[PDB]
């Protein structure tokens, strides 16, 4: 099932949907895996995250080259830390166009990150304004409220039963939360909640540190984000 392409892994989930994978050493935590996700919509490809570097992200542009071969129109990076925004600049070097949360995008420059080219926008409920996602095919996209980070974004596939938890969401076997250095420990547990809300008939997870779940790894991270209050 999965494919190893240089030093990245590649496992698909669906028909027109895969996982890239990415690993960097965090000093006291070992070689650090970090997922996102391809899209195949039509004739034109989407991604969801960056892989932790620009050479890394290159490597994906290059496995979709050679596996898809089709133009990847357009990238979504869900919050402004290294695993999901650190390649944006092989995204540029590339000419494909950028979106984040403008939150995100405030952020990037005191993270150490590039920002996107393009700011998203959140309605009061959290789903995305339309005007600001342009040509976003299946991909909907969900700001769940302040949990791993104050920024973190959420992404469901139409079509599939997926939807992305990003950082936000922890597998149904996780012993913690992780990275809580950004983290809003009091609304958490709500956002978590949201996020399953947001994609009521999504069966597979599919989040940034661990293999696709079901269900439970919404009920179990939000469960566990309860004792942070
Ligand atoms: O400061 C950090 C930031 C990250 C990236 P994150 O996953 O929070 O987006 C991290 C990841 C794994 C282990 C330790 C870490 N420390
Ligand atoms: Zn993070
Ligand atoms: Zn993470």
């Amino acid at each position: 099932g999965d494919q190893r392409f240089g030093d990245l892994v590649f496992r698909q989930l669906a028909p027109n949907v895969w996982q890239h994978t990415s690993y960097l050493d965090m000093p006291g935590f070992g070689a650090v895996a970090s997922n996102g996700l391809i899209v195949r919509d039509g004739g034109r490809v989407l991604v969801v995250d960056t892989a932790w570097t620009d050479d890394q992200t290159a490597q994906i542009l290059n496995w979709i080259k050679q596996e898809i071969n089709l133009p990847v129109a357009l990238a979504v990076v869900t919050h402004a830390h290294q695993d999901k925004m650190g390649g944006m600049d092989a995204l540029h070097a590339a000419g494909i166009a950028t979106y984040a949360n403008a939150l995100s995008n405030q952020l990037a420059p005191q993270e150490g990150m590039v920002a996107a080219q393009h700011s998203l926008t959140f309605a009061a409920n959290g789903w995305v304004e339309p005007a600001t996602a342009p040509n976003f095919g299946p991909l909907k996209v969900f700001y769940p409220g302040p949990g791993h980070t104050s920024d973190n974004i959420t992404v469901g596939i139409d079509g599939t039963d997926i939807a992305f938890g990003g950082c936000l969401i922890k597998d149904s076997k996780a012993k913690s939360l992780g990275n809580l250095g950004d983290a809003d420990t009091e609304h958490y547990a709500a956002s978590a909640r949201a996020f399953g809300a947001a994609f009521p008939k999504a069966s597979m997870i599919v989040m940034s540190h661990s293999a696709p779940d079901s269900r439970a790894a919404i009920t179990h991270t939000a469960r566990m984000a309860d004792k942070l209050r």
